[PDB]
């Protein structure tokens, strides 16, 4: 509709003005804090990783010697070099940010120490091109700091050692980057290859219930758990980066889908299951998926496939993708959605089942008006195309009462039950 188009635009303007750095087009400090806050807390996404901080050298002197305009161009050029170098690490998607003046930050969930050293050094070399270019007249260009973080670290503390790493880089008149002080890489490689071959991944399930009546179950989200040697389960937050590191995500998708379709035959409930970019990229993996769905036409009305917003293929592949699924009787949704409509585009025509809102916007939504205001704008656009919204990571009675007020369709999170075994 022209109505959708207009509502989506308001929504984008609000997203951009709220969460995007005007100058560079990167994310801003608020978005980075929201992400750091949330991305250090949930079991499904990587526990550990690295924070990278980057500080342009002598910003004030540059402004004085080169002028404000020439300095703004350098800042954008720095932002662009940072995007390029981080692109190699798909987990940094949407987490490349400009904090203050000449200070940038990137969060890299799951990144190993070896990878962080590689990024530091490749970024350093990249940025040196900005001196050769004359974009800056400081030969050193910028200071870089890397600091590790784990699940359960306070965001304040993570920023603090990011700052120490950065300060350590500075006291070295010599060397622009510093990394603060596997494994075991080989154990994960063998653990995972075997586990896949042996089908030793369990299905866990988390209820997704109606926001407007929490006793009513909408579907169960399926989550993958790895068994250890003692039949203990390991969370996806820990193993998934390794699978992606080894390039085995598509293997898990295939195993998970066959297993889910086997288990659905014994009951009448609806389920949802991830479909990774890994599966979507290899046409041979994709076709096995269609093959597998064709054989289970009967279950299509009960299974929704979910793609992460950060893993969306081209609108073209997306459009045909929803088309093939619809012919098989299976439905498609987005999860981790952050309102990037200029990236979905033809959304109105996809006939998606729902959009699940990234838990980062939901956390503390009863206490942070910018989040509440942004989700309301998304609900406005979605409402006009009859596309329901489902909030992820609802943990609090306060968050839930606000989601109700906003008239959203669904809610999921600790408040309603953790991922557990079952039917």
């Amino acid at each position: 509709a022209a109505l959708f188009q207009e509502q989506a635009e308001r929504s984008e303007k609000l997203r951009t003005e709220s969460y995007q750095d005007n100058l560079t087009g990167l994310a801003n400090r608020r978005y980075f804090e929201m992400q750091l806050n949330a991305r250090v807390s949930n079991p499904e996404q990587a526990s550990s990783g690295y924070l990278l901080l980057l500080r342009v050298k002598d910003l004030a002197g540059l402004n004085q010697r080169l002028g404000g305009q020439r300095t703004d161009e350098l800042l954008k050029a720095v932002g662009e070099q940072l995007s390029r170098e981080c692109a190699k690490y798909p987990e940094t998607q949407n987490l490349v940010t400009r904090i203050r003046g000449g200070e940038f930050a990137v969060l890299a969930p799951g990144m190993t120490r070896e990878e962080a050293l590689q990024l530091a050094q490749s970024l350093d070399s990249a940025l040196s091109s900005l001196y050769a270019t004359g974009a800056t007249d400081v030969a050193a260009v910028a200071s870089i700091g890397l600091a590790p973080f784990a699940h359960g670290d306070s965001p304040q503390a993570v920023l603090s050692l990011g700052d120490q790493a950065l300060a350590q880089a500075e006291g070295q008149g010599e060397q622009n980057w510093a990394c603060l002080d596997g494994d075991d890489h080989h154990a994960w490689h063998r653990l995972l290859d075997q586990a896949l071959n042996q089908r030793r991944f369990e299905l866990f399930f988390q209820p997704v219930v109606a926001a407007q009546d929490t006793q009513l179950v909408l579907h169960y989200k399926v989550l993958s758990r790895l068994l250890d040697e003692q039949g203990q389960t390991i969370p996806a937050g820990r193993f998934l980066p390794w699978l992606e590191r080894f390039g085995w995500t598509a293997r898990l998708d295939r195993l998970m889908l066959e297993r889910v379709l086997e288990q659905m035959a014994g009951h009448e409930e609806s389920l949802a299951l991830n479909l990774s970019s890994a599966t979507l990229a290899d046409p041979q993996a994709l076709n096995k998926v269609f093959e597998i769905l064709r054989a289970h036409s009967n279950l299509g009305a009960r299974l929704t496939l979910e793609i992460g917003e950060e893993q969306l293929p081209e609108q073209a592949v997306l459009e045909q993708l929803t088309r093939r699924l619809r012919e098989l009787g299976f439905s498609l949704s987005l999860q981790r959605f952050g309102g990037r409509f200029s990236m979905i585009g033809n959304l109105a025509r996809l006939g998606l089942a729902y959009l699940k809102i990234d838990g980062s916007y939901i956390r503390a939504i009863d206490q942070e008006s910018d989040k509440r205001l942004f989700i309301e704008a998304i609900q406005r656009a979605a409402h006009s195309i009859d596309l329901p919204l489902i909030a992820e990571r609802v943990e609090t009675e306060g968050e839930l009462s606000v989601i109700r007020e906003m008239g959203l369709y669904g809610v999921q999170g600790q408040l309603f039950g953790e991922p557990k075994p079952w039917g």
